[PDB]
């Protein structure tokens, strides 16, 4: 229902759920762009699961995966990141 | 506790944080050497 949800749920992503996501009517390219280096300081301590370092991680994490998929095609299972 | 996955927000860090610091002192009453405590790091 929400990019959260995405986030949190464990599925199996492929073609199919990477298009249906990646429009921008659930998260903007500008949105997206900060998605993919925040996690270099919150990977070295823990932090709460609403604040940046948690759910905003789970977010930069999922977006790395979508720019791999979009480099690698190939359909892999999503799963929260493991804790450090 | 040691096997633990979840948040830092969570009872369960608290509690684990409990448990790394009864461990702590029980190591100390069995040793009485005085050693530096920080806390508990990532798993």
């Amino acid at each position: 229902s929400t990019f959260e949800e995405a986030a949190l749920c464990t599925f199996l992503l492929n073609k199919e759920m990477y298009l249906k996501l990646r429009s921008d009517v659930l998260l903007p390219l500008t949105q997206y762009n900060r998605y993919l280096a925040l996690y270099n300081k919150y990977k070295y301590f823990s932090g709460a699961m609403d604040t940046t370092s948690y759910r905003e991680a789970a977010c930069c994490h999922l977006a790395k995966a979508l720019n791999d998929f979009s480099n690698s095609g190939s359909d892999v299972l999503y799963q929260p990141p493991q804790t450090s």
